[PDB]
């Protein structure tokens, strides 16, 4: 019921870059404290720029280390969260840093990329847009590949109980993708880790499956965390997709004893989206 | 806000067997494979027998390797899901042994142990029924310890969503309590793997927090399945949690790509209160 590439893709560069047809392409890293990685994931997409790719921007969401210098030694233009929305303070988490980057780029097509990649394939913009220049009805395209804990026992599971149509989806918070300006203009932006699992069912209740394509980007590798910061991105997973669900969430953190309490933040503020800002 | 014994108990084996005062005490191990460890487990609590311990069962919920001959050949009474309730077909699942060894014992306190225990400490029963016999008011004791990515990313952070007064209870899953059988016996026994979660929300909607009690039992050690067998788990506790929070869940099951598809049961179907069939 979802249109789903399972192989690698076999349109070249220069087929992509014809079916453009006068749209632009936009690409944003959002980046917490990604020295290590960042300047991997920059050059494998830096050669596609003022080609393919049209806009890349690497949005620092607050780094301390030498995430910004070394991002602007690969060539990739820095925005803040600050210069993306200046009159607009600046919250948490990494849905507000994928909201404010929709104001620091202005392509038709927006691809997004997590920062924390290790050895991220040259082409995985290009796999991405594949279905949106070429398909048509699409407007959103979710990645898959190959761990994936959250996802296994978290989004997936909840997903079949609550939204049993998304259950084809492989990896429904997968932080590479692409989408339209258009759709994701209109969208409203979960806070925190809620962004994926909110775009994927705010898409689909607005525009059924047959907007949302899949595409294979092989197999991948990113830090993998500990079990209680996952913990907290679960409580937000959770927050967001009862919420887009209709189902009342109590807004109460999740404790952890260590033993030692502790209690995460979650949010039920999602930010509007970005069209009323126009 | 919930009664915790922190620390190990003080109490000694004599003492605990004073305070019985009448009352009958049943120690149930439910064992779907696991001639591994059934031996050790069984010999942690033997000793108690005829003291402290009235009774000691393994309910075999189908084992098809040694578990009931090396059961038996450790002293334990082996009772198959046929023949704790015969008139009634046999479901699959962990919750249909549960409940079905409600009728095949009869003390007025029941304590369920995991027989895939590795090395478990012989005080675990003593520890459990420390509260039913002492403390007034505790009918249920759930038990924490010390790896626990279900609960930890599931049942935890969806208590906090749904039922933040159950954030202090460190174990909602723990396969290790004692309850009394007035309370077992009035509760719907959840399938599967959703038994213990489904007999937390139960007791605590009945009788709120001051019935329920947890004990340290210090750490432990199970088989550490993989992360499939932990989605199909996760599954089932969510459909069982949900159901217990008047949320509707569409019963379709988790379905994984391994690429290649597989679709896991999940049931929405309780047992009743075993009181219906006196
Ligand atoms: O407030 C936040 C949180 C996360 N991220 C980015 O979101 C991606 C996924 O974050 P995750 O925490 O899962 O990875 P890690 O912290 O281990 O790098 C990474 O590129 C982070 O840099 C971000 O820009 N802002
Ligand atoms: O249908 C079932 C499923 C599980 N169990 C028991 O429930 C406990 C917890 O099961 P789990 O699957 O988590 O452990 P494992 O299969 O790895 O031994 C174990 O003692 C199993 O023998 C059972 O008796 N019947
Ligand atoms: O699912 C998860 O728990 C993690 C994967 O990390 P683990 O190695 O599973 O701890 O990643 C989630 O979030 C990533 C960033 O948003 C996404 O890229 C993954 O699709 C998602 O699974
Ligand atoms: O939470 C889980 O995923 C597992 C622990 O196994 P893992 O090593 O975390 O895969 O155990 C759950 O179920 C057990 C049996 O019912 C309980 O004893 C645990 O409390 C519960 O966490
Ligand atoms: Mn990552
Ligand atoms: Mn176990």
């Amino acid at each position: 019921p979802l249109d789903t590439t399972w192989h690698r893709p076999g349109w070249t560069i220069g087929e992509l870059e014809a079916a453009k047809a006068g749209r632009t392409i936009s690409v944003v890293l959002p980046a917490l404290n990604e020295e290590a990685t960042i300047e991997s994931v920059i050059d494998s997409i830096s050669p596609l720029v003022d080609g393919l790719v049209d806009e890349l921007i690497v949005l620092d969401s607050g780094s301390t280390d030498d995430t910004e210098i070394r991002a602007i030694a690969s060539g990739a233009r820095v925005v803040s969260r600050e210069q993306a929305l200046p009159e607009v303070p600046v919250r948490p988490g990494k849905g507000e840093a994928l909201w404010r980057s929709l104001a620091a780029t202005s392509g038709d097509i927006v691809v997004f990329i997590d920062s924390d990649l290790i050895n991220p394939h040259p082409l995985f913009v290009p796999w991405l847009v594949g279905p949106l220049l070429t398909g048509e009805g699409i407007q959103l395209v979710k990645s898959f590949y190959r761990g994936g804990r959250v996802t296994e026992l978290v989004a997936r599971p909840l997903l079949a109980a609550l939204r049993p149509e998304l259950g084809c989806v492989l990896q429904p918070l997968s932080g590479e993708y692409a989408a339209s300006r258009e759709l994701l203009t209109s969208l409203p932006f979960a806070p925190g880790y809620g962004v994926e699992i909110g775009l994927l069912i705010d898409t689909f209740d607005r525009l059924g499956l047959d907007a949302i394509a899949q595409v294979n980007l092989g197999v991948r590798a990113h830090r993998n965390r500990p079990l209680d910061e996952l913990g907290a991105m679960s409580r937000q997973v959770i927050a967001t997709l009862l919420s887009r669900c209709g189902i009342p969430d109590s807004g109460v953190g999740l404790t952890q004893f260590l033993y030692t309490r502790h209690t995460w933040p979650v949010s039920l503020v999602d930010r509007p989206p970005m069209k009323v800002m126009r």
